[PDB]
């Protein structure tokens, strides 16, 4: 019940976003952003037909694949220094070892290298929802508007532990803010309005068009 994003897994957005950012060229990215809001409005209609009169708002989804206008959740107070002590305990490998100075390393991006370590070792699934991950991005965001940095972290580990590497992968992205798709947020808006405008738009109905068109 309530709404669609909490009954998405956060899995299917990562799924596409890896489609998305995989993909050469401005179709293929487009068909496979396309895909994700078909899917969003089939769990829409599934969920009416199971008589849960849920919203279809996209902003669940849409806040975390354009992370960068995020503007209801404050700062994430998440250095890129901070995640790299966290994984080394997690897994409680050996300071100064072969894949810890990698991630002690800066600058692809650091989320990149945190999968190239997380694929072997797994502690995967994911289990998250979509609205779930976002109440925990929305706690670290208050656990740091509020100078709990100790809070940061264990509202961080509980997204960590509970998230497949692809999943920990795109999250550190939407932390960190910059997704890295290869399609702009202009062409992202087009393809979502177009998606709706062509299903909610009066073409032949003609009491409809009788009474707006005056």
């Amino acid at each position: 019940s309530q709404t669609v994003a909490s009954h998405v897994p956060f899995a299917d957005l990562c799924s596409t976003l890896e489609r998305i950012q995989k993909s050469k060229g401005r179709a293929e990215k487009i068909r496979h952003f396309r895909e994700f809001l078909d899917s969003w409005r089939k769990f829409h209609d599934a969920l009416h037909k199971n008589h849960k009169d849920v919203t279809d708002s996209f902003y669940p989804a849409m806040r975390l694949i354009l992370p960068q206008l995020e503007r209801e959740r404050m700062a994430y107070g998440i250095k890129e220094t901070m995640l790299a002590k966290l994984y080394i305990e997690l897994l409680n490998l050996p300071r100064d070892g072969k894949d810890a100075l990698k991630l002690l390393n800066y600058r692809g991006d650091f989320a990149m290298i945190a999968y190239f370590v997380l694929k072997p070792r797994c502690l995967q699934k994911g289990s998250l929802t979509i609205q779930q991950v976002n109440d925990l991005l929305d706690s670290i965001a208050s656990n740091n508007s509020a100078k709990r940095k100790d809070l940061i972290k264990k509202s961080l580990l509980q997204l960590i532990t509970q998230s497949s590497a692809l999943e920990q992968k795109w999250l550190i992205r939407m932390i960190i803010k910059d997704l890295k798709l290869g399609v702009s947020q202009q062409t992202i808006f087009s393809v979502f309005h177009n998606d709706a405008a062509e299903l909610h738009n009066v073409t032949t109905d003609l009491e409809k068009v009788c009474r707006q068109l005056h």
